[PDB]
């Protein structure tokens, strides 16, 4: 085990779910990859599960009691990554349905010069710096949610998060603005 392999050791397969996605972001990449195209819709059919307002995307895959680690890439001021549960409010205005604003949800969000990290309308801004790739990892029995800055022969702890679970968890995407974009990479 390398630092990164130490992790490694607990990738999980993560990709968007078409059904969720709010109608301004694109999947490409087998659903690997999501950008916000605003203000150019895209013809979803009308679910349920599609987030209505908040420009949102969760998993496919849910994640319950164990351990668990993946990397995405970031792109833009305004991306939020973080992890919210199945019951998440798809229909909602207000900010109890975004991942920044609720007691069963936590992000990290990037300002396009800082990260911030939200749960439940507080936030903390971070001095970490620029990370294009971040690794996520859970330790679901733990209560542990931490972002690492990833590079080629390097990890750094962004936030831990204290977390008190409950329900299995998805990962969560919010691309609050035009051109953001996120990737989940293969692992």
């Amino acid at each position: 085990m390398s630092t990164r392999e130490q992790f490694l050791q607990y990738v999980h397969d993560i990709t968007f779910d078409p059904d969720t996605a709010h109608k301004y972001l694109q999947l490409q990449e087998e659903n690997r990859k999501v950008t916000n195209t605003t203000p150019w819709e895209h013809p979803y059919p009308d679910l349920p599960s599609r987030f209505l307002h908040w420009r949102q995307v969760l998993s496919q895959q849910s994640l319950y009691l164990h351990r668990y680690y993946f990397e995405v890439e970031i792109f833009g001021a305004g991306t939020y990554v973080g992890l919210t549960c199945k019951g998440i409010d798809r229909k909602g205005e207000e900010r109890n349905s975004c991942i920044s604003g609720n007691n069963f949800s936590w992000s990290l969000q990037w300002n396009g010069k800082e990260f911030t990290a939200w749960y439940s309308d507080m936030e903390t801004p971070l001095k970490a710096g620029p990370f294009r790739r971040l690794g996520v990892y859970i330790d679901f029995p733990g209560g542990i949610l931490s972002f690492y800055g990833v590079e080629y022969d390097t990890m750094t702890l962004v936030h831990k998060f204290a977390c008190k679970f409950s329900e299995p968890v998805y990962a969560a995407f919010w691309l609050s603005k035009k051109e953001n974009a996120i990737r989940i990479v293969d692992l």
